[PDB]
């Protein structure tokens, strides 16, 4: 049930999990909760989400609480300001350290507490089966 888009496969879960349990599910399937690194990818993801809330690989790292991608893609702060819902991230009750796709729109992301359970989206690069490149 993996959907293909620009060199990556994506898994849209049918069962809700916490942020970390979802990530462990993704890792068990040789993947990670999805990063988002372009306008077209965000569009593909929110359009496919169809108005439902999915955890993505948005989470906090460093002492600052800078946002990051659990798949280790460097987070581009400047290029990602267009992807949050206006007023987000707002850190409601000082306890929101994970991120989901919420609004069916380009401005779509929200921070929520990591312990809430939602559907989730895993992402994995297409890697062709090919011999030793050494
Ligand atoms: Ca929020």
């Amino acid at each position: 049930g993996w959907k293909y888009f620009k060199g990556n496969f994506y898994y849209f879960s049918l069962i809700p999990k916490t942020w970390y349990s979802a990530e462990q599910f993704c890792v068990s399937r040789n993947s990670h909760l999805t990063s988002v690194t372009s306008e077209s990818e965000q569009e593909f993801l929110y359009k496919t989400a169809g108005g439902l809330i999915y955890w993505i690989g948005l989470t906090k790292a460093g002492m600052e609480g800078d946002w990051s991608w659990v798949d280790d893609t460097p987070f581009n702060k400047v290029q990602s300001v267009r992807f949050w819902i206006p007023g987000e991230p707002n850190n409601a009750g000082n306890n929101e350290h994970c991120g989901n796709i919420k609004a069916p729109s380009l401005q779509a992301w929200n921070d929520a507490p990591c312990d809430k359970t939602f559907l989730f989206i895993c992402k994995r690069p297409y890697v062709p089966s090919e011999p030793s490149a050494w």
